[PDB]
């Protein structure tokens, strides 16, 4: 059988994106994971309790109608992953966190190069985060539990859910761009370093 | 409103098109025509001497269908480079990474990219994932890219045309348009007339 997880660094980075309120317009259609605040919020309270390094990513928009703006309630964090005083935050306006931000070079500065990566829209931008994380060579453990998406209607017409629509950027992503995991052997891993 | 350049100089992007993808390990394909459609496109650009660059996939791991120097890497015959043609070599799935890419567009002004290969899911949708984020004005010729079946997370077995029309929908209006090769060779002959 293969080994448990483990953490190659004694100093894995947490990189929770775009826990923004704007997420919870019922508009935005159907999400999974219920408990993904909950997953999310454990894994930060360990991280902060062990001293390790965390980035929280949020998304930023100058558009004057949108969610993300300046201003708009949608724009905070939700309340279950609100950063703390003196912790870093990286505000971004893709879908990317590397895309404008800095944050690859802050990363290597720092010799932070093992992520582990939750947050919203799995499909969205948590993708294309990993995807760019893991081609610039950054080992990238994918907490799914603490990510979710929503439904969406594929190229054909056809709904898919969505569950259907987070299996299926798993699949796309586990292996070729980081290793899907859940949090509770994240949080085993920590134990171990 | 059917498609129109907004520049007079669209480069053609084409991705991975290599001998490797018709391995049978990788599983079915949809798309039967995509090479047909990529073979269009390329001779369209040729003629009209427009800007274009083939983007190689290159690998050092031993058992891949990749590997440099076996026949699996070399282009498909569809669209293999023509001498003084550019290509440019990756390692990694998004074109851009490790690569002059963005520089050598960013220098030239070809800021509108129309892009198809192989695979629609893995690394043609890193690319305009990317060139989308960056700036780029993004075309998908979708019937010139394709995509093989794959199991989703929860063991649902997806076909090939279930991925690619998944990949599409989450790259349509968020990181480019999605089109069809017909639409972008039409919208090639206006380009002259909007001048």
């Amino acid at each position: 059988m293969p080994a448990p997880l483990r953490f190659s660094s004694d100093k894995p980075l947490l990189l929770l994106i775009d826990m923004q309120q704007a997420v919870d317009d019922p508009s935005w259609g159907p999400r999974n994971h219920p408990q993904a605040e909950q997953a999310c919020a454990g894994l930060l309270q360990a991280w902060r309790a062990r001293g390790l390094p965390l980035i929280h990513i949020r998304h930023d928009s100058v558009e004057p109608n949108s969610t993300y703006r300046p201003g708009q309630p949608g724009h905070a964090f939700k309340p279950e992953v609100e950063p703390r005083p003196g912790e870093t935050v990286i505000a971004k306006q893709t879908n990317s966190a590397f895309i404008g931000t800095g944050l690859e070079a802050l990363l290597r500065a720092n010799g932070w190069l093992e992520l582990v990566v939750a947050g919203v829209s799995t499909s969205n931008s948590v993708e294309a985060t990993v995807r760019m994380a893991g081609n610039l060579g950054f080992a990238v453990c994918l907490a799914e539990d603490g990510c979710f998406t929503f439904d969406k209607t594929d190229w054909h017409g056809r709904r898919r859910s969505a569950d259907e629509v987070h299996a299926m950027s798993l699949a796309n992503l586990d292996g070729e761009y980081c290793r899907v995991c859940g949090s509770a052997d994240i949080l085993a891993a920590l134990g171990n370093i």
